[PDB]
């Protein structure tokens, strides 16, 4: 009982991303991203939501990303970043038969920070940067990059596994 989801970013600058992106609810396929910022799909590839939930979950999915690329905007304005560059995002929820909640980021394939939810911080997971340390200080600024964020995965996700499994 586990939804998980997978979201790679390729940056060739700034202000152009090309998104690549899965789910899969248990061990299946259920989910796709594609796309650059600018218009991205996003596909459930089984009709698990009916349309006034999924187009809330379509919305909300449309507004991380906003939020996800003005985040790479602000780091690259306050430090300089190296491009091109990949992000990987996996993030998730389990409900045992509490659920367990979890989101890492990885930058060009190496880990670069994590959720802690119990705290609802986010903590380095590399041992080497600049780079590192403002991200850090921005998603750990705002309530939106914690308790929000938190909800979504004790909550939405939550509840996601619970109807659609
Ligand atoms: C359903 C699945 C369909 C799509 C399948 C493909 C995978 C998509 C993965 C993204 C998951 C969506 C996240 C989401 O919707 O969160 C909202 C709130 O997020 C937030 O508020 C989070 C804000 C942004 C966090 C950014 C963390 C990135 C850190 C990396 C920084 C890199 C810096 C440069 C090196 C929900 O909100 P709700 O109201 O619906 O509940
Ligand atoms: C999900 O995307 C990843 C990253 O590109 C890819 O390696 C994997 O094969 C995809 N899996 C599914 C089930 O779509
Ligand atoms: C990521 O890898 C590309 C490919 O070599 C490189 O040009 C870029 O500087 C790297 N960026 C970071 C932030 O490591």
């Amino acid at each position: 009982q586990r939804l998980h989801m997978l979201q790679i970013s390729y940056f060739r600058d700034p202000y152009h991303v090309w998104y690549q992106g899965n789910a899969s609810l248990g061990g299946h396929l259920t989910h796709v991203l594609e796309g650059p910022d600018t218009n991205t799909t996003i596909i459930q590839l089984q009709p698990l939501q009916e349309p006034e939930s999924w187009a809330r979950t379509q919305s909300g999915l449309q507004s991380y990303l906003l939020q996800f690329h003005g985040l790479v905007r602000l780091v690259h304005q306050e430090r300089t970043l190296a491009f091109p560059l990949t992000i990987r995002c996996f993030l998730g929820c389990e409900l045992p038969p509490r659920a367990h909640v979890f989101f890492e980021v990885a930058v060009n394939g190496s880990s670069f920070v994590s959720f802690r939810p119990e705290r609802a911080l986010w903590q380095a997971d590399t041992q080497v940067s600049g780079v590192v340390t403002f991200t850090l200080q921005q998603l750990n600024a705002y309530n939106r990059t914690r308790y929000e964020l938190r909800e979504f995965l004790e909550d939405t996700c939550v509840q996601y596994v619970q109807k659609h499994i």
